[PDB]
């Protein structure tokens, strides 16, 4: 990793902890800088170089400096490591904002990233509050393609991310969602625990009393959901297994299903893979595992 | 129907197609204007007569002729009917354009939809290339929700489109992703059964040959996807029906499932609620059911 990026009035040099963290500093340094970061801003110079050393060592992380005209070190720019599907990043000091430089870097590193880099795509995970990043996404050229939630141990509770991305390739075809159909014995009524037990709604129902209904699991379209199909009298039904990522913590998550009066596995387990979870059965059988960050 | 709104320059009068409908027809008549559009642009004030009749007919409909001080109608906004989740419209004749009417107009509607509409939500369905609408739902307050494909007969092909929108107010316990698991023979004989047929990749495994996977619909860290599960007994395994919302032409779809030796229920089937649709089914009897706008 020692590319060297050129834009129009920037110039983006391999990222140097060492001899870069004195100025990088004015950046990680700064709290009004780190708000959306995954950690505090460091207290240092030494700090945020050893931090740098850390990211910079991160397997497939390439990290560039920037460097301005008048030859000011606005800030970083650069693809993230240890994320499979390349990760971005850029972090710019107060005092070099609103001059269009993030957007001139990080288009740089996305249009190396796809041009001579090797990577056929590249991903953006934002804070759904940061607006001045997701503007830079945008102007980029990545547009959203989903959602989730995610904790940092700094902060007091979880948040909602949104991956945006941008590819050489163009897919033309791919899946938008995927909806699940669940056999049971009263649409009706599930659709009653559902909406209690997980703040869903019903997007439609057919028949009178309902026969094949939709439970959307948000308040928009084409959001995650589920179907519902009504099953034939006597007969049991062999339980199908849904994986919920949701957002909030997963005390709330469960107080919620509780009170909803859901048939609960017992209190959210904290899982090594980092996620707290807990188990609702439908009196089908069905089992609907809810997953948070916290 | 009634409500009239006012705003700072502009008067929103109920839609009242024969009056109307010479003037809207700068607009609707307009191939410019009409470009975006459900359907080509009207050949004459009469055609753009009964289309505004049958919009003004729908179920929920409220719409609005938007009037300015100078005594012209640049166009026309409000809320569309027969669609579940509140929708909305907007469009302006071309020497109307760029005067912030738009705007103007549709957070009325908004601000008056949320609060004395008596909804509790609103939704703009909105082409990724619009980006004079798109920056309009933006000014008003919404917020991209998803995305899904469409087709409008008088198009060549198919087309993606942005979900934006707003709520007086948020839920946070939300779900932002349902991954449904499948008990397969052979995880690995699947996966690459799914990633011939359904262009997926194997998100994760657990084992060689692996006894638990997760096959990603898309190339993105997160979006639609299922987990595969080996099956301990040597016996049978209910069905589990999955449907799966796919972008691109239902033609290409199954060319390439196929192709992929995946098992078809037969071509594309053209369904009564405007979706093009085949099944592919899993040996251990899985019916996935693949829908298209086209
Ligand atoms: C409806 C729509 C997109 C209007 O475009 P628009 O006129 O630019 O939207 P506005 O009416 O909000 O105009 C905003 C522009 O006027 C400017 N403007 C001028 N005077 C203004 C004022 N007094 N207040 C606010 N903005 C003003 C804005 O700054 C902005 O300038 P810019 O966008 O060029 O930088 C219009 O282009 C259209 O008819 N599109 C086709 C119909 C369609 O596809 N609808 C989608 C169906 S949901």
């Amino acid at each position: 990793h020692t590319a060297h990026l050129r834009t129009a009035r920037l110039e983006l040099t391999p990222l140097d902890p060492a001899a870069d963290a004195r100025h990088l500093h004015h950046a990680y340094g700064d709290e009004e800088v780190m708000r959306w970061w995954t950690r505090p801003a460091c207290a240092d110079p030494a700090e945020t170089e050893r931090y740098l050393t850390s990211c910079a060592a991160a397997p497939g992380a390439r990290l560039w400096t920037i460097r301005a005209p008048d030859g000011t070190v606005p800030g970083m720019a650069g693809l993230l490591g240890g994320t499979d599907v390349p990760g971005l990043t850029w972090l710019l000091r107060r005092d070099s904002w609103g001059h269009g430089y993030a957007t001139e870097a990080a288009a740089a590193v996305v249009g190396h990233a796809l041009e001579d880099g090797g990577l056929d795509r590249v991903e953006a995970w934002i804070e759904a509050g940061n607006r001045r990043s997701l503007a830079v996404a945008a102007r980029v050229g990545l547009t959203e393609r989903a959602r989730l939630a995610q904790h940092y141990p700094h902060r007091p509770g979880p948040h909602e991310m949104v991956v945006l991305g941008k590819a050489r390739a163009e897919e033309p075809l791919t899946t938008l969602a995927v909806i699940t159909e669940l056999p049971v014995r009263d649409v009706a009524a599930t659709l009653r625990l559902v909406e209690a037990a997980l703040g869903a709604r019903t997007a439609f129902a057919i028949g009178d009393p309902p026969e094949f209904a939709e439970a959307a699991l948000t308040p928009w379209s084409a959001g995650p959901r589920f179907r519902l199909a009504a099953v034939p009298g006597p007969g049991p039904v062999e339980p199908v297994r849904l994986h919920l990522d949701a957002a909030g913590t997963a005390d709330s998550l469960h107080r919620r299903a509780v009170d909803a009066g859901a048939r609960v596995d017992g209190p959210p387990v904290r899982r090594p893979w980092g996620r707290s979870e807990f188990v609702i059965t439908l009196p089908e059988g069905h089992e609907l595992t809810v997953s948070a960050p916290v």
